[PDB]
DNA sequence: CTTCTTC
């Protein structure tokens, strides 16, 4: 009856291994285990003197409105996407940017890339003024004027490109990014656009984070 | 996994 047939016993021949161990990792956590000396050495500084001034609890809910902020923000764009918000600041700021969307192909839709072996959850793949593009929206209390003020955004938006336009769930593919940095004031968001070229170099850059990583668990 | 925090 069985058509594929693999053997049970190996012609070749106390462990407590954890299950995650063999869990394809994902984008985000991949870029987080490879934060270069000084990177890891900025936030930390940071988290400290924040905690000074607020107190051990106090930052501790500063963390929880931050992310329910970004949460909010990103329900939002899904209700608006999905073919008061408009009271929010950070949809305020994103207005001009977001009436120049169209053509939405996914919504916070999961890729997987089969022989680079990592995950990613896709903001949204959308047209920005005629070009389809990811799309990475983000929050922000600082402004980003520049895409170096994004620090990683670059390399997991085209970590989210290359991984889908091999996903088996995907019948397209996509040659360019967007960074869309929202603020909590409500003055303009920054589009971080990225050009099939950009995302070249960028991509690059994210496969040497990516070596890092099979490097520094194959050890650990 | 995300949602963010470095500059």
């Amino acid at each position: 009856v069985p058509q594929n047939w693999f053997p049970i016993f190996n012609p070749e021949r106390p462990l407590k291994i954890p299950l995650q161990r063999n869990v394809i990792p994902s984008v985000t956590r991949v870029l987080q285990q490879t934060m270069t000396k000084q990177q890891v050495f900025l936030l930390e500084r940071w988290k400290q003197r924040m905690i000074l001034e607020l107190g051990e609890d106090g930052f501790k809910e500063y963390t929880s409105n931050v992310f329910l902020q970004g949460k909010r923000f990103h329900e939002a764009l899904e209700s608006i996407l999905s073919p008061n918000l408009l009271k929010s600041g950070y949809i305020e700021s994103v207005q001009h940017i977001l009436k120049d969307v169209s053509g939405v192909r996914a919504l916070e839709s999961a890729v997987q890339h089969e022989t680079l072996n990592y995950i990613g959850l896709l903001d949204c793949v959308a047209e920005y003024q005629g070009k389809l593009c990811v799309i990475d929206w983000k929050t922000s209390e600082k402004p980003k004027p520049f895409i170096q003020s994004t620090f990683d955004n670059p390399l997991q938006v085209v970590a989210y490109m290359g991984a889908m336009n091999h996903d088996t769930n995907y019948s397209f593919q996509v040659q360019c990014g967007l960074i869309v940095v929202a603020y909590k004031d409500g003055s303009p968001a920054h589009p971080h656009f990225m050009d099939a070229e950009l995302c070249s170099q960028y991509w690059t850059k994210w496969l040497l984070r990516l070596e890092e990583y099979t490097e520094k668990k194959k050890n650990q």
